[PDB]
């Protein structure tokens, strides 16, 4: 008699643990829940659990048991459109390993030995381009930088040295792509979503290209990540992986190590040359870059990098205290206990690398910048104490890249240049997924005779 | 099987909010409208979300009161921003007697003393122009629109000593609106807290005014500030105290500012498109002549009254590019619709941009035509056009926008030649109000003979 009810469209109940990532940066509300309640907690929020886990002895559960316990697939659902069908996330977990074996390849210490020379270069280059002096946006000039190499090394020199300013617009409108409403709807018709599909098919005819032309003379072999994925085959499988995997691998690597690479590298420097930290840090950092020059000469290679201690502690500690992922995150599929605790099958777990390396009783004084408290942890051998690169088995395959590019970056900057802080420190950014230092992120260059 | 950790938070917020942030799904709900008709439901997380699209199913929506549908959830997260005890965050007997206040200092008569206000702003503005350039006029608007606010609602002392300082914090209060802030607006992340910090400290600025404009009785003020200064409550003596009067005030900057500089600057960006100038521009700028012929060159009141082809490219930019792309409700009382029944605890929702594509309503909605205006404002079905919604809680800024926008354009086409740079931008989605993505590139020559 009233009527009827309209008709149902649908009826949608997102995973709402994604959300964390877009959230302004609850930092210090979960620190407060942590005080007060302890290591372990549980928030809930339309009906779903977030259980948290703070410091070593509760990171073990999360970093210590595999993919019949944990899983990824609801937490990494937002990347499914962005990298591709049955690539990685989007894959069931019998091909998933064989790419992240794959990737694993591509990121080997011997892969990386060949990658050095050019990453040096390419750094070289760019520094030689900058003025008698000026003053750099060092987040904006990093991020140019790093998607600079990484074409080189991931992409190969066909795209790099051709068809530079194409790949990075495609990278970019892929990068637009990743919005809050992403992290619940990764199919929502919007504009920014039909815009990234755009972007990555056009990303595909690109490297269907290149793929192509190294087929057909395959005599040449090349140094770089695509020759990896072209060389790759799956268990009992004749053939090659398709075009749209090795793309969907690329953009991968391109969405876990560019943005997390280049606030690290701007960290590192904001952090160093800030007043009180440069009169403390930046002596040891320079003179070492001495010793090292002393022993292994002037031009820049691996092992002089792997020298770099000083130099790599800042790096370190950058990371410690602004880790550019402020959540990892699992679903539970086989219950467990934490000391008297039981966490539910269902629950979503979280390790926040942000909180748990201002725990102070694993890094006294853990909110003051100190790169030389590593000399001591690294006589400590308790599990999961830095957990800035995650840990266990999906715990970052790209470290050892992500040190040599900063390192790198560090060591022809502070050859060439004198360097000053423009302003004060900047705050962190908690606008995007990856959390960086908040623009302006000014610093003075001078070149140095 | 065993002991659940603390559990420290459990929450269930209103859903509804964050339409306003889901990057502009426009298409997909046009997409329903065609599939299921003018009234149909979203749920999430079990809410239901009920959508009126067309004049007919409008009606519900504009004619019922503040017993049947309420504005207090959808507009929650505005009572931190503005304030305690202001607009939203007041009761209804309160609230209604502050949108009385508001609407004094939005009549005709208030508006007749603005104009000149507006107009020198305007004028001063672009004098400062070269001879020839390229502008964003999306920024370019934006700016404008602030100073001038500054002077019409906020008064001379501000407006002359202050501006900086508070459009700064006015800056402060619109970066701390962020997708997560309308789901937990008291959720302590450091951009809520700057927004805090930002309102006290306007709240002190204002202090300082009103005590000195008390201690001089006798000075005659045209402003919104004088309108609420001498604002009382019925049986109450005392005058609104200073955070009401602030709170007023920034309600007013969140209503008027990216709202009107974005339907500023698609007016242009529309008028001044290659094949749209073409077609209208001649009109406009006869109509100008006219003007100038029989009121000469002053721009007042009754001259911008006249500026009817003007007054509908206006219209019709915001017809087609409505900045708020939902406004919404929640149901109180249920209600019939036709052979339908929308029960209590539903949030009703009109999309201005739905609605005004809507064919049997607007022919060629998606072509623009200002002309469509002289047939369509002879219509006497309500609902028609949405923009600046309607009823009850329709916008009381409506006239000033459209002076405040008629006048920037009067100013530009009399001064200059202008072209659009480039291709029409596309909407961008990523703020609550929708305005035309950057760059947004305007050429300018300063007229000659
Ligand atoms: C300072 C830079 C970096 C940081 C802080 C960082 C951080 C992380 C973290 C926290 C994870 C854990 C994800 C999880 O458990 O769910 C991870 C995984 C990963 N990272 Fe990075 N990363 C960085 C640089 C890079 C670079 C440069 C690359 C590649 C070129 C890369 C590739 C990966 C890959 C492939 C994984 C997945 C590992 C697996 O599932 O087996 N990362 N990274
Ligand atoms: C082109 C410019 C503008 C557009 C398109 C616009 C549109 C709207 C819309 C759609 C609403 C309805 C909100 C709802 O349904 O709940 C509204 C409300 C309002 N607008 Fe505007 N507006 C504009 C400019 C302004 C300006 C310049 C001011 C003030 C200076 C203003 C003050 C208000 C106020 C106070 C309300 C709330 C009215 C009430 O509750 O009675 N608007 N506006
Ligand atoms: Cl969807
Ligand atoms: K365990
Ligand atoms: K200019």
């Amino acid at each position: 008699s009233k009527g009827k009810l309209p008709p149902v469209v649908s009826s949608l109940i997102p995973f709402v643990g994604s959300g964390l990532s877009f959230a302004g940066g609850p930092l210090q509300y979960t620190t407060d829940a942590y005080k007060k309640y302890g290591d372990i907690f549980t928030m809930k929020v339309f009906g779903q659990r977030l259980t948290f886990l703070v410091g070593p002895d509760a990171h073990v559960p999360f970093f210590s048991q595999g993919d019949a316990e944990l899983s990824q697939d609801e937490p990494y659902q937002f990347s499914v459109p962005i990298f591709g069908p049955n690539v990685v996330y989007g894959a069931d977990l019998a091909h998933r390993n064989q790419q992240l074996k794959f990737i694993a390849a591509s990121l080997s210490t011997k892969a990386l030995q060949s990658y050095v020379p050019l990453i040096v270069k390419e750094a070289e280059d760019f520094f030689a381009k900058w003025d008698k002096s000026g003053t750099v946006d060092i987040r904006d000039a990093l991020a140019e930088l790093i998607i600079l190499t990484a074409s080189r090394c991931l992409m190969g020199k066909e795209i790099r040295e051709n068809l530079f300013t194409e790949v990075a617009k495609l990278y970019q409108t892929l990068d637009e792509g990743l919005l809050p409403i992403s992290v619940f709807f990764p199919y929502l018709p919007i504009p920014a979503h039909k815009r990234r599909d755009e972007a990555r098919l056009a990303m595909v005819r690109m490297f269907k290209k290149i793929i192509d032309e190294r087929r057909a003379n395959p005599e040449v072999k090349h140094n770089d990540c695509l020759q990896v994925f072209m060389d790759a085959r799956y268990r009992g499988e004749e053939q090659a992986l398709n075009d749209e995997e090795i793309t969907g691998l690329m953009i991968a690597l391109l969405f876990a190590g560019q943005h997390t690479s280049s606030v690290t590298g701007s960290w590192t420097g904001l952090l160093l040359f800030e007043a009180n930290n440069k009169k403390k840090f930046l002596p040891g950092v320079l003179e070492e870059q001495e010793e090292i020059r002393k022993e292994f000469g002037d031009e820049l290679t691996m092992e002089a990098l792997n020298k770099m201690d000083k130099l790599h502690r800042c790096v370190k500690e950058a990371l410690r205290m602004y880790p550019p992922l402020l959540f990892v995150m699992r679903k539970v599929i086989k219950p467990f206990s934490y000391k008297d605790y039981y966490v539910p099958e269902g629950d979503t777990v979280f390790v926040s690398p942000a909180l748990s390396m201002r725990v102070e009783e694993v890094f006294p004084n853990a909110d003051q910048y100190n790169p030389e408290r590593f000399v001591e942890e690294d006589k400590q051998a308790q599990k999961y104490r830095f957990v800035g690169f995650g840990a266990g088995r999906h715990g970052c395959m790209g470290e050892n890249f992500a040190y040599l590019q900063i390192k790198t970056i560090w060591s022809v900057l502070l050859r060439n240049f004198d360097i000053e802080l423009v302003g004060e420190l900047p705050k962190p950014d908690y606008t995007a997924m990856v959390v960086g230092p908040a623009h302006p992120c000014l610093l003075r260059y001078t070149r140095k005779h």
